[PDB]
């Protein structure tokens, strides 16, 4: 759309002086050949060059060598803007160094060598800044020009004085100039990207709009978030892209007892920033240094809340100074400080999804070689409540892991290693796996527990409730868009009930690893405690890490001792039961946007359970897990016995067959047994072996036959009437049979 | 200290009893201890991996 714009390209002979741009843009921008032209570049980076014609070059591309690319901190494919260079002048002097690591090892004069040649009649213009590379000598020597009058934008013409001889030049600080961190450098909060560039970005590069408008710009940003979300990151980058002064503020170093010391701290800070008026603050675990000052007890911490509001209200003063506040929980901050004109607006960063994660994964790797093999879109997936800043811990223990694996591959007995031998060494997807088991989702380190280590295979039958646990978990994250289309919610409640030892526990470990979403596991009575209000808050908060953690699958284990019919036991914490339960209804459906969070819950007694839980917008469906049939029965024994050696002559039919009232659990009860006669008969055959000297490959029928002999039907024929009869109430409150549509 | 270690190369530190010069500064007695960890982090952040200097604490 305009002249400016352009997109980076390789330049096939261009130096690092000149570029070489197209004929078309050349009558475009209505710029001769060989005028003195600027390129912008990221990090507020300027390059100042000799425009020239080229039929290679692309109409919508700017041909540019890679030193270049360092010079505006660009890579291939970016966007540039060209603006003409107004009011050139010949340089009269220009003090350039050479990096400190390019001198060394050069025995010739580095300026007769490599500068005299390169600015003997040069016509080249240079910045402030600018770095180029010049072939020759035993090493090629890169070239700072650090000064040049005048200033900031010279022509280079032999009359100027060049001599390389100065104050050393400083390594470190270029590699900083090189690797500050920008929006780039972010990845999965584009939306809140969005938000603060409009914010930051905006007024400092259009102002008049702003004054044309009548309005100013909101000096208050607030981000609150789970720890480890990125807080600090967009803050820092914040001020590389936006030239300013990044101030970074921790709230435990601010905080003082001695009785008036944060006030002091938070003022001098405050004045520190303004004194570099293009600054950024950041006040990171705002919560901690900011609660209300009503509700503390402590009165330092309500001194040091009214002295922030007061440096809030003067922060603007027409100054570049923004203040960024970081929190995880943004209710503890005073409700002054929530009000216009200080932290007037604020940001929820979240944790990332499979695609922002994906992102964060890719940003960090880009520097790490990546094999062919690996794909970082499994690594995403696998890392289901994985943090970005877990995900960089997770991508260093890869790389560190690596090393450990060709430890043995390096023998360290030369004093230089062989680059041969260094070569091997790279990175594997086995290590991303092995390293990803390591790193833990610091997101729900709370609810962590060991590996189900079950999946769909491992349960016999159950066919058509393995596809409705698939579809309820996987429809609504999968494909959002048919939710959309057909204009209606998921529904997002299931409550397994049936005899022990069906496989109610086993389906929701089940659904724990084949579902690619969070899973919390709350034990029944876990929830409870002895004070007054404290359960319904360990209700509330369970169901808030599940909202956080969307998409979540929340088990209720023992659901029918959390959830009663109300009213039924009296003395029961004196309604504490009751509020928990009215607490978890309010939690399922209330007054809030529905997250992707599928409860599911699983009982032995259905009866019991509050008639308001089981409505629909509560587990909306209600599935019976009876005693299997003789399929069933061969489907569970082959489960069982797929890991174990068993003798192709024994008949699992037959046993299903007569194990009529048996459940899973009897069926593995008699697995275990014929696989523990055979270890008993195993190892008095290795004893009486060991005997003779101063076997048995697959266990076989007559172990299965003294197991089914010390086998048991678990649970009785009331309880599964008991059972029947709830399922039998469910389908009569159904009403009539076969609904048939007329016509 | 830091200073002389990245001057030569290369290097290694060790600081015995860290805890004792680095408390948590939540709780801490002197502002004097807030300041030494906090200049301790920094120049923990200052190194930029190029240095090549480990630093030991017991
Ligand atoms: N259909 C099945 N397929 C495979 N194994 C099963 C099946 N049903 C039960 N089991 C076995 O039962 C054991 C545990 O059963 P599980 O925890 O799933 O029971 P449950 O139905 O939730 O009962 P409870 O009400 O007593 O908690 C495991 O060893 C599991 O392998
Ligand atoms: N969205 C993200 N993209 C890339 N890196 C991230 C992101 N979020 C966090 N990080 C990593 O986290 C580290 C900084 O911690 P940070 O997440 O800022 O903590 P806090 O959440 O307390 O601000 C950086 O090293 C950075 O690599
Ligand atoms: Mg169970």
């Amino acid at each position: 759309n305009r002249p400016n714009r352009l997109i980076v390209d390789e330049a096939i002979n261009e130096d690092n002086s000149v570029v070489s741009l197209s004929q078309p843009k050349m009558d475009e921008l209505q710029l001769f050949r060989g005028d003195t032209v600027l390129l912008k570049g990221k990090k507020r980076r300027e390059a100042v060059c000799i425009v020239l014609s080229d039929d290679t070059c692309s109409d919508e591309k700017i041909r540019m060598n890679r030193v270049v690319r360092n010079n505006l901190r660009v890579r291939l494919g970016d966007v540039i803007s060209i603006q003409p260079c107004p009011d050139v002048k010949y340089g009269k002097r220009i003090h350039v160094l050479p990096i400190d690591d390019t001198v060394e090892g050069i025995t010739g004069n580095l300026f007769e060598v490599y500068l005299k040649p390169y600015f003997l009649e040069a016509y080249r213009p240079i910045r402030k800044g600018d770095i180029f590379l010049v072939r020759g000598g035993m090493r090629a020597v890169e070239f700072k020009v650090v000064e040049t009058d005048p200033s900031p934008y010279c022509i280079v013409a032999p009359d100027t004085v060049i001599h390389c001889e100065g104050e050393p030049i400083k390594r470190e600080d270029e590699e900083e100039s090189l690797n500050e961190v920008g929006y780039d450098d972010i990845g999965g909060c584009r939306k809140q990207l969005a938000q603060i560039k409009e914010m930051v970005e905006l007024p400092l590069r259009h102002p008049a709009l702003f004054k044309e408008i009548g309005v100013k710009p909101p000096r208050g940003i607030l981000l609150y978030g789970p720890p480890g979300t990125g807080k600090t990151l967009i803050a820092r980058a914040v001020a590389n892209e936006t030239g300013a002064f990044f101030f970074l503020i921790n709230g435990p170093e601010i905080m003082s007892k001695l009785a008036g010391e944060s006030e002091s701290n938070l003022r001098k800070a405050f004045e520190e920033a303004e004194k570099n008026a293009p600054a950024i603050i950041f006040i990171d675990e705002l919560d901690a240094i900011a609660p209300k000052r009503e509700k503390t007890h402590g009165e330092v911490e309500r001194r040091i809340v009214s002295q922030l509001l007061t440096l809030m209200d003067g922060l603007k003063q027409r100054a570049h100074v923004i203040v960024m506040a970081a929190t995880n929980r943004p209710n503890s901050i005073d409700p002054a400080l929530r009000r216009f004109g200080r932290f007037d607006r604020e940001v929820d960063i979240g944790i990332p999804d499979a695609t922002g994660r994906l992102e964060i994964l890719q940003i960090h790797t880009k520097n790490m070689k990546l094999a062919d093999d690996v794909d970082l879109e499994q690594v995403a997936n696998e890392t289901h409540g994985h943090v970005g800043a877990d995900l960089a811990a997770l991508c260093s223990e890869a790389a560190l892991q690596a090393i450990r694996k060709k430890m043995d591959l390096i023998d360290l007995e030369d004093e230089t290693i062989d680059a041969e031998v260094m070569n091997s060494l790279a990175v594997t997807m086995d290590d991303f796996r092995w390293a990803l088991s390591q790193s833990n989702p610091s997101a729900l380190r709370e609810t962590v527990v060991e590996v189900p280590q079950v999946t769909w295979e491992d349960i016999g039958g159950l066919e058509d409730v393995k596809r409705e646990l698939q579809e309820l978990v996987q429809y609504p994250v999968e494909h959002p868009d048919k939710f959309l289309k057909f204009g209606m919610t998921p529904s997002k409640g299931v409550l397994f009930y049936g005899p022990p030892g069906c496989g109610k526990t086993l389906l929701a470990k089940a659904i724990a690893n084949e579902c690619q979403a969070n899973f919390i596991s709350i034990k029944g009575p876990e929830l409870l405690t002895m004070w007054f209000g404290e359960s319904e808050a360990n209700v509330r908060e369970i169901f808030d890490k599940a909202r956080q953690a969307a998409p979540c699958v929340l088990f209720f284990d023992q659901l029918d001792s959390i959830a009663k019919a109300r009213g039924g036991n009296i003395g029961d914490g004196g309604g504490a039961a009751d509020r928990v339960i009215n607490q978890i209804l309010t939690e399922m459906d209330g007054m809030s946007t529905k997250k992707n969070v599928f409860i599911i819950g699983a009982t032995n007694r259905p009866d019991i359970i509050d008639p308001a839980i089981l409505r629909p917008g509560r587990l909306d469906q209600l599935i019976y897990i009876p005693l299997p049939d003789e399929k069933s029965r061969v489907a569970i024994l082959k489960a069982n016995l797929r890991k174990s050696p068993v003798a192709k002559d024994v008949d699992l039919e037959f046993l299903a067959k007569m194990t009529n009232g048996f459940s899973g659990a009897d069926l593995t009860e008699i697995c275990q047994r014929a696989c523990k006669l055979a270890i008993r008969e195993s190892i008095e055959s290795e004893i009486r072996r060991e005997r003779e000297r101063q076997p048995v490959p697959e266990i076989r029928r007559d172990h299965f036959e003294e197991a089914m002999r010390f086998a048991r039907r678990s649970v009785s024929d009331n309880d599964i009437r008991k059972y029947e009869m709830f399922a039998q109430t469910l389908q009569q409150s159904r009403g009539f049979g076969s609904f048939r549509f007329p016509s």
